[PDB]
């Protein structure tokens, strides 16, 4: 019954074990119908006892089938005989019998070493790498969907020739493209190029994130402030709700992550604010005067994914 | 080589699994060779990737033997049949071969539903209890020493009547109980009791821990801070020092915690800090002024285990 991820959806990334658990309970209560998860985030056991609490409750209101659940395939786990061990342990963690969406977390194979890091990296500190066709990993990927495991299958981190080509050889063609977008970089060609080729999009740090101790950009921004300012509300639900404005497609979607109960429920009003035509200006603006990529593999791994 | 754990440990509760394999690599590298772990904490997977990294060559310079790995047997798995199962799981997580010690967490049997909650609880805010002997569940526990799959077994949170009657039915005796003991709280007549009996002690929340925001009660204590003044020491270290000149024997261990790699390093110098005997009267004197359980079952799961 849902084709596409619902459009205002809910992040997990960083939020450790025991705060996750009462997040995605507080998120589901709200009425977010959207949560998106991942294996390396290392907390999907929690978040399956939060979904097991609830959908298994009868007096929730809220049953399995009313929520669009994502998880991703970890770099790690590029491989094609490693896919769907992946699937089905992540299935089991979130105590769910099918997944809505599965992902592709990044285009880049790691090396799976005998203590299962996560991240391998030599001496340099650059990403340790494996000789894995994306096509090998993608045809996996597909198997997922062939057998029930998964509704749809998806990408994230991909470019526009990683998705031109994809969309050449794909026998099931990705249902998204998860990648950075705010308003310090709001990645428009990247968007477009997914929206008019059938692709859709989920913005992922679409408040900006928490980076680098790690910093909220969005608490800087004037712009941001002022509206929200004006307008009786916070510049977390100003910059959500100028996504939502900006691509009025039921194929465009935000996950906006918090693990603070009282921030959970506020963002969910993102979908009240109104913005104006001078808003969408004037937010549109921050990038020409200050652009960030934040979830950059250059930094953090070494590998110059996005240049 | 251990008859009972270095006197010197470095605990893992609330530590994020991002956090965690960071810490304990730290503390290993330090000089650390009692690693207090326990399943609950939702980080044993993100430990075992430290524990596999250092053991797998000679060459980290710290071979599995000279290190001491507790972990617990969570309350819900108080049933005999559930214990050597989750022993098992806790070691494949640290990626171990055997524990040194595994303990009753609680001496609570909770209920293990069917999604697994951690913490049952009712409409009540009270925790949901199981029919299960206390003495049930040390004849399992006693099982995997005879097995192998721990060198010993020990309980945590049990008062001196519990121990008493552990000590009347025990088959194998227990190594150890792991109790709170602090400045605020320094537990004096329990600690004298295990120890006359020929239990060992591992204090736990040396320091006083991060409770109820979350606090450190720690940084407000102008006694330990005029102490570490005059030493050129932390109140940290002062307090630490304190425990390990009070208690002067090897049954008697410390496991303070920290995910922060300079202060890791920087409470493994509590060793080089001398007391006097006058700092000592100062410290034992806190109690009398400002007496606080933190880790008290009468307020988060309405269970007066220790009235
Ligand atoms: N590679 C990928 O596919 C990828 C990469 C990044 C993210 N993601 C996904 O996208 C999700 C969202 O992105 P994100 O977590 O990077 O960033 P985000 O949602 O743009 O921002 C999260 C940060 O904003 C804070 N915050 C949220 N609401 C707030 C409010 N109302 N007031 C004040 N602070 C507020 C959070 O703090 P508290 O939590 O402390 O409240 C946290 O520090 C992630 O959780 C993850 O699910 C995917
Ligand atoms: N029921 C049980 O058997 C039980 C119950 C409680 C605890 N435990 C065990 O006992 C261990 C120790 O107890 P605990 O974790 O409750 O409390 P603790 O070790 O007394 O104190 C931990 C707190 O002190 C801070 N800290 C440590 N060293 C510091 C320094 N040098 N400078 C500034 N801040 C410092 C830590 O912050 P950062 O980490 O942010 O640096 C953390 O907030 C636990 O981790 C766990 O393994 C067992």
């Amino acid at each position: 019954s849902m084709q596409y991820p619902p459009r205002l959806g809910f992040g997990t990334w960083q939020a450790p074990p025991e705060a996750v658990q009462t997040a995605v309970e507080t998120a589901l209560m709200t009425g977010y119908r959207h949560i998106d998860c991942a294996y390396v985030y290392q907390n999907e056991e929690a978040i399956g006892r939060a979904f097991g609490k609830i959908f298994k409750d009868a007096s929730s209101g809220i049953k399995r089938e009313d929520v669009w659940i994502t998880s991703k395939l970890w770099n790690y786990n590029h491989r094609p005989e490693l896919v769907r061990e992946q699937c089905k342990k992540t299935m089991s963690d979130l105590q769910v019998d099918y997944l809505d969406l599965f992902l592709v977390h990044w285009p880049l194979a790691f090396v799976r070493n005998d203590v299962g890091d996560l991240f391998p990296k030599d001496a340099e500190g650059r990403a340790m790498l494996e000789k894995v066709p994306l096509a090998d990993t993608w045809r996996a990927m597909e198997q997922l969907v062939e057998e029930g495991l998964v509704k749809h299958i998806g990408v994230s981190n991909y470019t526009v020739p990683l998705l031109a080509d994809l969309l050449n050889y794909a026998k099931i063609k990705p249902l998204v493209n998860q990648i950075e977008i705010h308003p310090w970089h709001p990645n428009d060609a990247t968007v477009k190029f997914c929206l008019d080729n059938g692709i859709g999009v989920t913005a992922y740090s679409p408040m900006g994130g928490s980076y680098a101790t790690q910093k909220n950009v969005i608490l800087e921004c004037k712009t941001l402030k002022a509206i929200a300012d004006a307008k009786g509300t916070s510049p977390h639900c100003v910059a959500l709700a100028w996504h939502v404005k900006k691509w009025n497609t039921s194929m465009y979607s935000v996950i906006p992550k918090s693990q603070t109960p009282a921030r959970i429920e506020a963002n969910f009003k993102c979908t009240e604010v109104q913005l104006s035509d001078d808003d969408m200006d004037a937010i549109n603006n921050i990038h020409l005067n200050k652009r960030i990529r934040f979830c950059d593999p250059a930094i953090f791994w070494k590998v110059p994914l996005f240049d």
